[PDB]
Parts: structure tokens; sequence; C-alpha cells
């Protein structure tokens, strides 16, 4: 329609760039200066997931509203197919400080092999990185030190890219198939920050120690986006998603938050703790031992008096929703199947929209409609109360008034931003490893 705008295509990754042959798991985000960036796997063997290759995390940054952007930084690099796999992408606005997080495994591990708990030891009251030798025998990183199971100081130091030193001269790394002394084979939560805009980047901080328990085997970012609360009692909370799997392999869904500007993280309650399934059936995400309940990647948003909502990849073939009411801890017991919103067991991306439209409040959503991974999807939610829980919470409601198609043919993982001019920003997965494809939409278009 007249003053429609829908940007034709562009490859913000695609092979060659930065030297990759592969790119998939797109995150998109607006800083606080108005300043996009983009994050992605870079995936240097072919497109499959780990331990199938060696990944590295790369960052675009554009200062022009996304019409231009910049050479591109790999900010995360391990060796030897060790790999960073699925960003996502949140700021605190309270401080400018820019995070990025990502999963995390050693050369060999992956999300189905992974191993039980976060790899951490308490020694003396604090949580120490494990390290084993080729006998099994433990050892403990204690201020990157390395000590025996005696706690006699060895000739080892490491860093926090795991390099591994002797004698202070690097040796190995403690993530790769080769070094005398090797982190668990399990996943580890990642997280680096910048303190001006996306231009440099921390080294990685491993928070596996605060956040994933001992019964989880995977524990992984759910990559796209997080948010800072913006009302009520938890206003300036940093909202991470994420999933784990128990060990009986079973998936869930969860948030870690932060209510420390990011010092500290916890992981709240899973929508499958406590669950009520459809007919009474009461489960929990630790003793989950089916596959028709799980619930994996996610993306979270806001309420107008904070309530959160949850939208979960999960296996019904619809999008499922769950609703907390204590700014992510836990989840009311039932999770809500949206039948007019298909789900083809991909990620999804869907964010807060700042402008009300139709006079509501508005969300952005984007995922493959259809049953495969195609049929790219843009939807306006609009955000209606419909009465109150039990407990006299309000009810909220979406109704997914403008539904586009914006990428016929494939359609996998994607993500949203909201532009500085109110625009839509979406970085998609239109090939399967190869092409990952920007666009800018206004709303006449995604209402036309
Ligand atoms: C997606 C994908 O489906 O395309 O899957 C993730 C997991 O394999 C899946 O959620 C497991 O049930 C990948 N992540 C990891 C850590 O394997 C994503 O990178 C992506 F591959
Ligand atoms: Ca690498
Ligand atoms: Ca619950």
């Amino acid at each position: 329609v007249e003053g429609a705008v829908k940007t034709e295509p562009v490859d913000l990754f695609h092979p060659g760039f930065l030297n990759s042959s592969n790119y998939r798991i797109p995150a998109l985000f607006k800083t606080k200066e108005g300043t996009l960036i983009a994050s992605i796997d870079a995936r240097r063997h072919g497109g499959a997931d780990a331990p199938n290759n060696d990944i590295d995390t790369a960052v675009r940054r554009s200062e022009d509203g996304g019409k231009t952007w910049d050479e591109g930084q790999i900010i995360m690099d391990y060796p030897d197919k060790s790999s960073v796999i699925d960003t996502t992408l949140i700021q605190d606005d309270e401080t400018g400080r820019i995070f990025l997080l990502v999963t995390h495994f050693p050369s060999k591990y992956g999300f189905w092999n992974a191993g039980l708990g976060s790899g951490f030891k308490n020694i003396d009251g604090k949580e120490y990185l494990c390290l084993y030798d080729s006998s099994g025998k433990e050892f403990t990183v204690r201020e990157n030190v390395v000590y025996d199971k005696d706690s006699n100081k060895t000739e080892y130091t490491t860093n926090a890219l795991g390099d591994l030193f002797k004698n202070g001269t690097k040796i190995d790394n403690i993530n790769s198939s080769t070094a005398p002394l090797k982190a668990k084979g399990t996943s580890y939560i990642n997280l680096v920050y910048s303190d001006d805009d996306g231009k440099t980047w921390s080294e990685p901080q491993n928070i596996n120690f605060q956040v994933k328990k001992d019964w989880m085997k995977f524990l992984g970012i759910a990559p796209g986006r997080g948010i800072q609360i913006k009302n009520g009692e938890h206003k300036g909370r940093i909202v991470v998603p994420v999933y784990y799997t128990n060990e009986k392999g079973k998936q869930s869904s969860a948030v870690i938050y932060s209510d420390d500007s990011g010092k500290n993280w916890t992981i709240g309650e899973s929508p499958n703790d406590n669950r009520k399934l459809e007919n009474g059936k009461i489960i929990n995400s630790k003793t989950l031992s089916d596959d028709a309940p799980q619930l994996t990647e996610c993306q979270v948003v806001e309420m107008p008096n904070g309530q959160l909502k949850l939208f979960m990849r999960n296996l019904s073939g619809y999008l499922n929703i769950a609703t907390s009411f204590d700014g992510g801890a836990t989840w009311d017991e039932t999770v809500e199947k949206d039948t007019n919103v298909l789900e083809p067991y991909c990620q999804l991306s869907v964010i807060n929209y700042s402008q009300k439209v139709d006079g509501k409040d508005a969300v952005i959503f984007s995922n493959p409609n259809a049953r495969s991974r195609s049929n790219g999807t843009v939807r306006i939610g609009l955000i209606n109360q419909v009465g109150t829980y039990e407990n006299g919470e309000p009810k909220y409601e979406f109704d997914w008034k403008y539904n586009k198609l914006v990428k016929p043919g494939y359609y996998a993982y994607s993500c949203l931003t909201e532009l500085s001019n109110g625009n839509i920003g979406l970085l998609y997965e239109g090939t399967p490893s190869e092409e990952m494809s920007y666009i800018e939409m206004n709303l006449k278009y995604l209402e036309s």
C-alpha cells in the first residue's frame, strides 16, 4: 500500500564474511544510544550444531539505523571445536552496560551429551571450576591458579578464555581435545559486556556456578534478546530467557535474572514447575519424563503492570505462553496454547512495542507460520485485559490483529527490534546456514 516500507533484504552475514563459511542464530538489539547491534554464530565448518563444528561469536554494529553496518568482529573464539553457540543481547539502562550471553561447550560436547551439573565445586565456601587430568583426578581453579585434590598449588594457571599456562607459558586450553587438564564436558553460560555501546567487549564470565543446578544437564541461552523490567517492584531487573534439560534429557524453559546490574544472576522456576497440564496432571521440570510437555527456547515480554509473558517453543504445534506475577521467579500453573499461531518447533522472537496501536499496548512477533520452517510471518499482537485470575491479578490476552508474510520459502530463527524511527528491524534465517537477512518494515506495511 501507499507509504508501506519493507526494505529489500540485505545479507548482514553470509559465507565469506569474517572468513566464516556459515552463519546461524540471529540476535538484534537497539541500544540506548540508538545503535543496532547484531550478533550471530560464525559457524566455521558447516552449519551443524555443536559438537560437530567450531563456532565463534560475531557482532556487527550500525550507527545510522541499520542503513549501513561496520566490518564486524569476532568477540569469542575457543580452539579446537570448542564452540560458543546461541547469543542473546540486553542492556542495563541505568549503567549503559550492554550484555551478550551465549552457551559454551568444551570440544566434543553439545546439547545432547552435556554432562550433569555446573562444572564447579564448593571448597571452603566458594565455587571453583573443576579440571580433570588423564587419570580423572580432580583439580580446582582458585583465582586462576590450579590446585590439586589435596589443595596444593600446581604449576598451572588459567585465564577467562580457558588458556592453560604452565609456569606462565601457554601450553593448551582447558576446552580443547588435547589439554592435560580439561573442564567438565557440559554446557556453560558465558557473559560478556560492553561499556562503549558495543565497540569493545569484555572477556567471558562463566556464570554457571550462579545459575546451573546439579540436576541440569544442558542449560543454555535461548537466543535473541532479554528485557529489563519497566514497571512495578521488579523495575530494573534484567531478564534473560534460557532453557535446560533434566537428568532424563527433557527440556524446560526458564529465565535467569539479575537485580544488581548483571553482577549476580539467579535462575527462576520453569513454567514446567508445578505446571497443571490440560486435564489436571501436575509435573515439574526436575522429574519431567515425557516429550509432550517440553518447553524449550523462549522469549519474554512485559505487560503494562509488570507481569511477564514467556513465549515458548514447544511440541504442541502452536505457540505456548506462560505468565509470571513475580518478575520471572515462578509462573502460573497454566501454560496457554494459542491456536492462532502455528509453532513448527523453532525459535521465535517477540518484543514489546513502544507506541500504542489502535489504542492498545502491543507486541511484535516473528516466527515461521507453518508446520515447517517456512512462511516467515510478522504479527502485531494487541494486549487486552480480560478480567482477572482467581488470585486477583490481571489476566492479559493477545489479539493477533495484524499478520504479514515477510519471507516466502525458508524461514527459521529470527530476531526483532524496534528502531529509533518506530519501524521494526528483523534479522532472520532465510537460508539454513548461509545468508542471514536484515529488513526494515513500517507499521503501514505490517498492517496492510
Ligand atoms: C536450534 C535449531 O533447532 O535449529 O536448536 C538448538 C537446540 O539444538 C535445540 O533447541 C535442542 O532441542 C540449537 N542450540 C544448541 C545449543 O544445540 C540452536 O543453535 C539451533 F540449532
Ligand atoms: Ca573457534
Ligand atoms: Ca508453577
